[PDB]
């Protein structure tokens, strides 16, 4: 109901090319959940490195992602990034990897909002392959 | 049922990064049909310049990926490339771009035998997002 | 006699690296023709993936590099494209490729004016390398 | 005593540009601990989104390099890996980011064995600059 | 006493990714010297081709980092370029490569005000590794 | 008479993208000379760097782009380097940038042998556009 395309999420996030990790927002519910698609393809610059004769989604970068699509819903829900702010990765628990995540997969992040505690804002995600579970992670972001 | 991965593509194709075109294979039937995925993604790098603003993913390059896609039929059916062998794109017949493709988007591609003629091999390809029809064109290639 | 080199060309045209592909117009009479150069070398992005060992410039980029050179005849001709507006592949007929272009090579674009036709314009190119014709087509684009 | 360089840290693991993130190694002890360095350059490609005005090294690839070095480790302390086979990241406990890591920062990582446990080994990692904690993690990784 | 960031270099030179090659400014005295810091990484893009299996920082490069270093003196102390204003390399002398420079390293470069002469300025540089010499020259840049 | 065209280029040096800087040989004559060209376009990387609206081909880059063409002189002359040799700039005399090389130049470039001295090998080159020198330079380069 809520999408969000390329355009408006390049409005919302800071991060560019070849960092921005979240293709499209499929739904999001302010200051609850948000949504996101990254679409996996072998024409991304890291799968040259990682690795040579055999393409893996690099783990980190699923939490990477996920990171990107809880500040989109942390700018839709709260306000967005005033010029020179910036929006911190404070910490991970619990990072866990499945199976690998490869060229063709579409990943479907799913990532809730918790609570708020000290100056971060903690959430959990869930990153889906074809609905089964790839990656779930407890992230900590901040505003600085 | 006969779907091929990306490690499968790589053995087929000699195109690397950044101009191999096809994700995924989803079904075939040598001789005939191929049915192939290419996920858009903003991380890819044509779209830091196709355009700064408005990602959207070039016209050309759907063209590309169907004669891959035909590349790799042409090669399941009638046999691998030999080492140093290429797989030329000798023309193309009525492209027609129906509205753009934008990151997010998975592109199905179908290609079709329809003959060989003249030292050359005629295809027809189709391109969906969602359904719908966003390229066709009638391609010829030859390998030398 | 109007010869447009490149910082001339980037206020024209919205495309940046890695997919602007006019390096210089040699001259054009607006509503008419345009004559423009691409240089071939082997340091651009796409010969690492096209092919590995064996470097040719895509056909395709030979269909978008003469697009793009319809687009500088149609902003010098009838107007600069406003912010946010774009320049639209929309079709092509009759593409044929006639040998590869190489590393090397400079390749002499010729584009004319055809005729304006529902919302789309037509256009015809020629592409040579040393005086002969390695690449013919005739393009459709549009403005939105 | 134990230093390697990057002909040697080539051989070793299979990441590759612009995935590999381990430049040296200080010394290491076979199944004890592994001191590794990255250096932080304006100059590598994820600065350019990350962020445009602001370069900030992404706190996920502190996690990469640090589970690099854990591979060199692994590697060198009970054999090589065998072609095909891949050091995957299994998970990651309590990541901590502190600060920034930026361009010039020349990032000092100590990575240690803790234990293998069901199919998988922990390891303790430690990243600093101008001998101040910039990141600490415990990572799981497994070969398969 | 006198030191510069990233972002302060940003304001300074116009170089951008893939070649801005200072990436910190350890001490400087207007109309004087400046002394730089070059990280070395392998994750830079210039080592995928120089050379494949044997990482070597280009001789070239070291002379351009040290240019632009200049720049960074000249601009600091005699004003900053205006828009569309340009800091050209003019001329080299006696420029010696002692040995190769390899990822991991940190250059640290001296550059020497000399004199100025015909609308030329002229200064000297010194790159170290480790405390010894790798490269010296004599650079001429001209603002025009 | 003596051509050689970039697969033949890519057999003679070990360089490799984005820092092969010869496209083609159009002459040469064993232990004297060697004419070579560089094709100088939009769409190489370092343009993005040099400078961001106003595209400057870099002069430390036709030093470059002339050792590698002595490099080329050197192996068809005195033979090819052998496995995990290398071709080493060791010096540069009275390098001199007489105006800048710009996207649509043809920089063609001729280098000549001088002697051989203290286990180095000393050349002069000369860079032209349009029939204009655009660079000269005296080069000493080693095998190691």
């Amino acid at each position: 109901t809520h999408t969000l395309h390329i355009e408006e999420i390049l409005d919302l996030l800071p991060h560019r090319f070849p960092f921005l990790l979240v293709d499209r927002v499929l739904d999001f519910e302010e200051g609850k959940f948000l949504r996101a698609v990254k679409n996996v393809s072998f024409n991304e610059p890291f799968f040259q490195g990682h690795f040579p004769g055999k393409p893996i989604f690099p783990g980190v970068l699923i939490l990477e992602a996920m990171a990107q699509a809880t500040g989109i819903l942390a700018f839709k829900s709260r306000g967005k990034l005033e010029p020179g702010e910036l929006y911190y990765f404070a910490g991970i628990d619990e990072a866990r990897f499945k199976r690998p995540v490869v060229p063709g997969d579409q990943m479907i992040m799913e990532v809730e909002f918790v609570k708020e505690r000290r100056g971060l804002t903690r959430f959990t995600g869930v990153a889906k392959v074809d609905g089964e579970i790839v990656c779930t992670a407890t992230m900590m972001c901040a505003r600085s």
